[PDB]
């Protein structure tokens, strides 16, 4: 059986570090506090939960997080006006738009996200930030929070990444595609799979490192895992309880390290958002 | 043995269609013509060679191509002046900076590259354009010219890309990394290899599609190629004569299709730049 990677516990460590960092930065600079804005469109249930988990994490740490909930009937132009105000508000060190936008109207997500000024783009979702990470300019961009969390879980095994074959299953903007970029510039040999991949099972079996972000509940079977592999499960799936994208019970039999769901990637996602907001708060001072 | 993908003959088809496309624009909109500008730093022999190749092709087509050559001793502040002038020059539709800069002063390539207006970045080197491509927003960006030209070559086989396993060897900003993105959003399963990649012979042996962009003369041996593979060699290596990054003889015995070196990717890169130039000039009329 595989050692469980304890995200709920690993993240506690990070949030305690960040809180101390924020208190130092308030003693060192009086009246100053990191400020975060989360913009939501519509009223999705799951967006409400993740937004509010982020609100909690910002409160435990010392970050000032504001939440703006727009109606499902809002227009693209209305959303831009908010982005516009946030860009120029020199007190806001970072904001994000929780995705997907739940509007009855037709709104260009890419247009909205790309209007975020890259210095405040703590979610790493602008083309600008994505283009730097996609070309290995890793020390001047914000890296998407879920991939940041995943790398950290990988490093906690002690297993060096360089030279290992990583499989990433999923190519989403927020997770799968930046996760491939992060592993590549960490000198893994990376294979990216998706819904047109044939013989997925055999591709998954080459993975020394395996990151699954498909949103298909327990679709990746344990037999597919390479014996001794590091498995990272980004799935959060609500079924008849919460399951990940990997059939956890059989995968823990062949993995050497595995992430449970819940309590794995998800808390680490939240923590890395907090880290990026402290970083952009610092970068403002300097 | 393998059909040869003839870069000479294929690039000549596209240039002529570009040419007649230009001629009809000039009849439709009297006086107008597409203008390209190439900026060079230093006096590298090879960059002189390739820039002149682009000048000749633009001449055949009806693209007015200016070449500006700055000395090795120029400062980053000097290059910045010229880039800003090209950005602001309304009769220039696209311009590129031939890489790598050749300078005694240590000049920040990424600072220089990213000042180019993205609407004129016909080489697809701005971070804005790298991130649109890396995330699948393929309708608003200039794809880099060499990957464009491998993609055109692979399409000449008539064998669909979706579903096949593609192995990209190399992760450079100009070829390797953007080739992965192109193949990925044409729905291949893509493995990207580099120098910390172990057992390259075996990662290669997975390629239904194999693109090699190492600059390591004939380092991919023919014996590693999967039988029936489509082989694309981006190499140009001067040795005891020009050779590619693949062992051509043995590889030809196993591939279904293969690019000769020279006469393969090289003329396709030039033709793609001209196609990108004509497209940015079209977008300017409107
Ligand atoms: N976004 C959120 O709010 C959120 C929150 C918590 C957890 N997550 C988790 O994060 C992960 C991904 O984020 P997302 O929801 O933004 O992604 P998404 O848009 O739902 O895309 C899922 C990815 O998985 C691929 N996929 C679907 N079925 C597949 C199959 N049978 N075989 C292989 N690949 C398949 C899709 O491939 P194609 O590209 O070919 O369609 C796609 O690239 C999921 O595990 C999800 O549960 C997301
Ligand atoms: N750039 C030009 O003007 C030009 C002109 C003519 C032809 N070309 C050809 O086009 C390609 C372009 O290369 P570039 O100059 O753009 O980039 P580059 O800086 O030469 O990088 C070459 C890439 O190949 C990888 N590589 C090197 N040795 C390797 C090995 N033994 N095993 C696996 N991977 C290895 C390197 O991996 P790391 O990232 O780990 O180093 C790197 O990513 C080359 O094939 C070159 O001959 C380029
Ligand atoms: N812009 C933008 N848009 C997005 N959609 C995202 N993604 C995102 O926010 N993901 C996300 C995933 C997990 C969790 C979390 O807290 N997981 C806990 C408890 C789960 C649980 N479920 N039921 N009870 N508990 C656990 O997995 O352990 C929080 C947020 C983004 O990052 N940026
Ligand atoms: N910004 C920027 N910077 C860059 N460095 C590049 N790269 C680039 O331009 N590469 C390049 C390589 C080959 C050729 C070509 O024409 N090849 C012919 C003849 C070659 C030959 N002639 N004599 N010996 N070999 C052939 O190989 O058949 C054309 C362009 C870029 O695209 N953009």
């Amino acid at each position: 059986p595989a050692e469980i990677l304890n995200g709920k516990e690993i993240s506690a460590q990070i949030r305690a570090r960040l809180k101390n960092q924020v208190t130092q930065l308030k003693e060192q600079v009086p009246g100053f506090t990191p400020r975060l804005a989360i913009l939501q469109v519509g009223n999705r249930d799951d967006s409400n939960l993740y937004i509010n988990v982020k609100l909690k994490a910002a409160e435990e740490i010392g970050i000032k997080a504001t939440h703006i909930k727009l109606p499902r009937t809002t227009t693209e132009s209305e959303v831009m006006k908010y982005i516009t105000s946030l860009n120029e508000d020199s007190t806001v060190h970072g904001f994000l738009v929780q995705l997907p936008l739940d509007s009855e109207n037709s709104i260009n997500t890419e247009e909205v996200i790309n209007a975020i000024a890259p210095e405040k783009d703590v979610d790493g979702l602008t083309s600008i930030n994505a283009g730097r990470l996609a070309r290995g300019d890793l020390n001047d961009c914000f890296i998407p929070c879920t991939p940041k969390g995943c790398l950290e879980l990988i490093k906690e095994t002690g297993v060096p990444i360089a030279g290992r074959h990583a499989v990433v299953v999923g190519r989403s903007k927020i997770v799968g595609a930046p996760m491939h970029d992060l592993l590549l510039w960490n000198n893994a040999t990376v294979t990216t799979c998706h819904s047109k991949t044939a013989h997925l099972d055999e591709e998954v079996n080459k993975g020394d490192i395996l990151v699954v972000a498909t949103g298909q509940p327990e679709m990746v079977k344990g037999e597919w895992i390479k014996p001794g592999a590091i498995v990272i499960d980004c799935g959060i799936n609500y079924v008849p309880k919460v399951v990940g994208d990997v059939a956890y019970d059989e995968a823990k039999e062949r993995a050497s390290f595995i992430t449970p769901v819940p309590g794995g990637v998800g808390p680490m996602t939240v923590a890395m958002l907090m880290q990026s907001t402290v970083e952009s708060a610092k970068r403002f001072l300097e």
